[PDB]
Formats: C-alpha cells, structure tokens, sequence
C-alpha cells in the first residue's frame, strides 16, 4: 500500500510547531480532521501563552498530502508515502520581514503528524504581522514545478488583507524533498488553488485558531509543463 492508497479518507492530524519571532520564542499545537479529499482542518493552540504573531501569517505553516488531485496528475506528496518528505518554506512579507519554516511529516494510523520548526528575524516591531492587524489571506494559486532529480518547488504571491481593508504582498517558495530513500516520479508543472479560512472556538480558553483549508490541483496553464525539463 502506498501513494494514494495510504491515503482513505477520513483521516487525522497532529503538528507540533516550535517557533521564534524577533527573539521570542513560542509553541503551537493542534489536532485535525480532513473528512475528504482536500478538505482539512485544524485547531490549533499557542501552548506558551499568546502567540506572538498573527495567526493569519501563520496560517500556510499551519498539509499538502490532503490537497485533492486528479486521476491524470500526480500527487506527488502522497506519492512519497512510505518514506514521507520534507517542506521547507521562506515567506517574505514585503516591507515587514522574512520567516522560514521546516517541516517532517509520519503517517500512522490515519493521522498524519507535521513536527515544524519557524524562525523569523527582523520584522518591523510595528508591521501587521507582530501587531496581529490581519483579517485573512486571499485564495492563492500555487505553481508547482519538478524541481532537481527527486524534488518539487512550490510558489506563491499571497494578498493578505489589513483590518482598514488594504493589502500587504507575501512571496512564498517552499523545496519539497522525498526523505524516502527512492525516485518519486515528478509531476508535469501544474497549479493548485488554495483557500484557507480561518475563525474562534466559542469556548477555547487558549490562544487558537479553528482553520480550514481547500486544496485543489488543476493543470490552469497547459503550457507552463514544457518550460521545466
Ligand atoms: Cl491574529
Ligand atoms: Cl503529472
């Protein structure tokens, strides 16, 4: 059993994220279902305190595998099951600072566990981002290119929306790498369009977020395969 086969819905998951913003130093964790194909959620909970950042931002280091594939592309982040991958992403807010994360995944019983590391350094003490000014984050289109002998590139030009209703521009990139030992065959460059929402537990004490994120791959530019050999 593997590739899409490992991947039978419903499934679980699990992160745990240790992070540090301008020197302060936090932890999140989370529990989550994905009930279909690229359906899932998560609720997540600042374990050190308040999270000292906006949650929006954090939002996309808060699962690839659940994004929903069609039959004729393939899945590459399933594909790498058994063996797993890694991620790892710069997010550089524009005019506000740059952070980076890394991620390991395992499958077990249904649940997939992300473990995360963040690190972010030189964000302006008075941006949207330390100061939480964010609402959301527009859906994206992610281009997702081979990349290397055994890799995949995701990109991203994110719009994340202030409380007075203007913009902010993220640029993102993430490497994904098997960690597998094997060739996972690469798929033809093809995007993915991602919406993540975000909203409160009614009764969570904690410092959290209820998120839900769609994730659907669609080959959008049918020309875009022949410019990545
Ligand atoms: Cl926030
Ligand atoms: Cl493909």
């Amino acid at each position: 059993a593997s590739g899409r086969a490992l991947f039978q819905y419903p499934m679980t998951s699990k992160i745990e994220l240790n992070g540090e913003i301008n020197g302060k130093k936090f932890k999140v964790a989370g529990e989550g279902f994905t009930p279909s194909s690229g359906r899932f959620n998560m609720h997540a909970y600042c374990t050190t305190g308040d999270l000292p950042m906006s949650w929006v931002v954090i939002a996309s280091p808060l699962f690839h595998m659940f994004a929903h594939y069609p039959e004729d592309i393939t899945h590459f982040f399933q594909e790498c099951f058994p063996g797993s991958y890694t991620l790892d992403r710069t997010l550089r807010m524009e005019g506000d600072g740059t952070l980076t994360t890394h991620h390991e995944y395992s499958l077990e019983d249904g649940c997939v566990t992300s473990k995360t590391t963040l690190n972010a350094s030189g964000f302006d003490p008075k941006g949207a981002t330390m100061t939480k000014s964010f609402v959301k984050q527009l859906p994206c289109e992610v281009k997702i290119t081979p990349h290397g002998p055994n890799g995949i590139r995701l990109t991203s030009t994110v719009l994340y929306l202030k409380e007075d209703g203007t913009i902010q521009i993220g640029t993102q990139d993430c490497i994904v790498t098997p960690v597998g030992g094997r060739k996972v065959t690469q798929p033809k460059a093809h995007f993915l369009h991602v919406q993540i929402i975000q909203k409160k537990d009614p009764n969570d004490t904690r410092d959290h977020i209820v998120q839900t994120e769609l994730a659907v791959a669609g080959n959008l530019w049918h020309g875009m395969d022949e410019l990545y050999k």
